[PDB]
DNA sequence: TGCACAGGATGTATATATCTGACACGTGCCTGGAGACTAGGGAGTAATCCCCTTGGCGGTTAAAACGCGGGGGACAGCGCGTACGTGCGTTTAAGCGGTGCTAGAGCTGTCTACGACCAATTGAGCGGCCTCGGCACCGGGATTCTCCAGGGCG
């Protein structure tokens, strides 16, 4: 359509000037890995103790 | 003389034959069950067109949203007294057993108006249209209507 062209270009025009595209830059927090392999051996430590 | 006893003279729950009421079982005539013919009413499709959306920038306005003062009205506390709450004896009248009736409730033939079912006309009622006089909104101005400050009065 003629509307899809304009609405598709408004996102590039929402970029080139400033990153207005939702402008989400990750805060770069660390990884979320919850396993903590030693916790799996915690029970074995309890039984042996 | 004062006293215990042996038997009659009354009660009383106890056990037995007896009187309603309701559940249980055996019928036969107006119901249902079912078989066939008709057919128009229901399931299915081919355009269609028509108002209803798609997505989001801005500019501006009217409506929504927040914020504080305090004024009056909701609301707690408390005393009063008369208006029902509670308890007696005394009365009028419904409950109930039983009775003589009837006049209106209730099931059944006759036919006869009289409304169900079906062609032919049309005209009065419905789709379409295009105006103007009543209607929408607001100024002008008079009128009322409430709000606040003495002050004459306690």
């Amino acid at each position: 359509n003629f509307m899809s062209i304009v609405n598709c270009l408004m996102q590039l025009r929402k970029v080139c000037n400033h990153p207005n595209l939702f402008e989400v830059r990750p805060i770069l927090t660390s990884f979320v890995l919850e396993h903590c392999v030693a916790s799996d051996y915690k029970d074995v430590e309890r039984t042996l103790l």
